[PDB]
């Protein structure tokens, strides 16, 4: 396991535009095209991210070239916010992955109401902090994705991912 293994198995494939878990046109292995409910707006975002006219569908080796795009971003990102960067350095590898992954689907934006599960899992407060983040819209609204990330948090371990 590794995390792009991971995000594959939590994100899956499509190679048509669909419409994610909160309803906004995505691509490939999770690539967000846009929040926009106009369908032509997301066609225009992806030709602009493949840098060819896509009439909404692409092939899998374009989606794992935006997928690696996606997941360096993701952690580029992470390096750079200075709420962040101390508690992915002070975790192992494994669990750095769980961050990665709830990165990947909610931004950083959605990361800055996880303030106190931060805080629990730089002090390695495993159990605390995997209760703390059950305790979340994210959690309610995808559970199953949820208790995976959360089982990699509690315990560094891929047990939830076989
Ligand atoms: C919970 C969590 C901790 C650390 C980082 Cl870097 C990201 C996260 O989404």
């Amino acid at each position: 396991m590794n995390i792009f293994e991971m995000l594959r198995i939590d994100e899956g494939l499509r190679l048509k535009i669909y419409k994610d878990t909160e309803g906004y046109y995505t691509i490939g292995i999770g690539h967000l095209l846009t929040k926009s409910p106009d369908l032509n707006a997301a066609k225009s975002e992806l030709d602009k991210a493949i840098g060819r006219n896509c009439n909404g569908v692409i092939t899998k080796d374009e989606a794992e070239k935006l997928f690696n795009q996606d997941v360096d971003a993701a952690v580029r990102g992470i390096l750079r916010n200075a709420k962040l960067k101390p508690v992915y350095d002070s975790l192992d590898a494994v669990r750095r992955c769980a961050a990665i992954n709830q990165v990947f689907q909610m931004g950083e934006t959605g990361v800055a109401g996880f303030t106190n599960s931060l805080r629990m899992l730089q002090q390695k407060r495993w159990d605390e902090a995997a209760v703390n983040l059950a305790k979340s819209r994210w959690y309610n609204q995808t559970p199953d994705r949820a208790k995976r990330v959360i089982t990699t948090f509690r315990t560094g371990t891929w047990d939830a991912y076989k």
